[PDB]
């Protein structure tokens, strides 16, 4: 009697659906993708197997014209279709760009529906670039607050952080792929945790304990080899330049270390200590270990931090 958790990733609005499209291209297994949009033109280009056009009577098939009230009403008008799409989910990631009309207004409705169905509900959203102006930022902030009230856990990516990782020539689409990686690697990290029985095993119940009704979250993965690999991988897992919520102040952590047969007890301690020292709190750790004999010198550290 084993459990196989059903994970769904739901893009809401333009940015959320483009993140979904790029995740589908990258390849993702045992995850169902759902695309939700008012904009029928964009929805027709989605690569997701489940598409939900919301608000057609309201927008005549256009987007929401930057009006979050239209996104919200569109989603409410389509509650039954959204429910049907979520059915069966054990975990739902709702991804959306805040500041426009559809994501800002509809993404919190989608998240609330998922949570009401008992699914562990994680939001992964962007805040707009400052160059998009104060009004867009203020609308986005109201969306972020509505998301907080509707999810178990929330990861916010301020788009301005992308300006910290580009040079003057980095293509915009390349920068967007870096933001996509936050979602994709968090999903993959949970998927991998569920699929393998670890030598010290963590499972979906541990994910639920760390993430259910917690507020802000960090989800990261680090990979390193050679000398100091465990410390370096742990540092990478907790240190993304793109996150509003850093590791500092976390009081709950799920941490998994995967390595080959050379994985040492000492380096597992070193990695665990990096995470708790950076948190600078009494951290309640759920610690796991997977020995993958295919691996030679690589170590992979996965962190989920909550409790801020
Ligand atoms: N990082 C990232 N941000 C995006 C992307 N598309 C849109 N955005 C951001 O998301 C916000 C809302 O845009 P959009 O999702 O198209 O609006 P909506 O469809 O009305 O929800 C914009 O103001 C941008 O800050 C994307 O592909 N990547
Ligand atoms: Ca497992």
């Amino acid at each position: 009697g084993s459990h196989m958790a059903t994970l769904k990733v739901i893009g809401v609005g333009g940015g959320g659906n483009n993140a979904v499209n790029r995740m589908i291209d990258h390849g993702m297994n045992n995850v169902e993708f759902i695309a939700i949009n008012t904009d029928g033109q964009a929805l027709n280009l989605s690569k997701a197997e489940s598409k939900i056009q919301i608000g057609e009577k309201l927008t005549r098939g256009l987007g929401a014209g930057a009006n979050p009230e239209i996104g919200k009403k569109a989603a409410e008008e389509s509650r039954e279709q959204i429910e049907d799409a979520i059915q069966g989910a054990d975990m739902v990631f709702v991804t959306s760009g805040m500041g426009g009309g559809t994501g800002t207004g509809a993404a919190p409705v989608v998240a609330k529906i998922a949570k009401e169905m008992g699914a562990l509900t994680v939001g992964v959203v962007t805040r707009p670039f400052s160059f998009e102006g104060r009004k867009r930022q203020t609308q986005a902030a109201a969306g972020v607050e509505a998301m907080k009230a509707a999810v178990d856990t929330l990861i916010v990516i301020p788009n301005d952080r992308l300006l910290d990782i580009v040079d003057k020539s980095t293509p915009m689409m390349e920068a967007f792929k870096e933001a996509d990686n936050v979602l994709r690697q968090g999903v993959q990290g949970i998927s991998d945790l569920i699929a393998v029985s670890g030598e010290v095993n963590l499972d979906f119940a541990d994910v639920k304990t760390i993430m259910s009704n917690q507020g802000s979250a960090l989800m990261g993965i680090g990979v390193s080899s050679g000398e100091n690999r465990a410390v370096e991988a742990a540092k990478k897992a907790i240190s993304s330049p793109l996150l509003e919520t850093s590791i500092v102040g976390a009081q709950g952590v799920l941490m998994n270390i995967t390595g080959g047969e050379s994985l040492s007890l000492f380096e597992a301690q070193e990695a665990a200590d990096i995470v708790q020292d950076a948190a600078d709190e009494d951290v309640n750790m759920i610690f796991g270990t997977v020995i993958n004999p295919e691996l030679q010198d690589e170590i992979v550290v996965t962190v989920i931090a909550t409790g801020f």
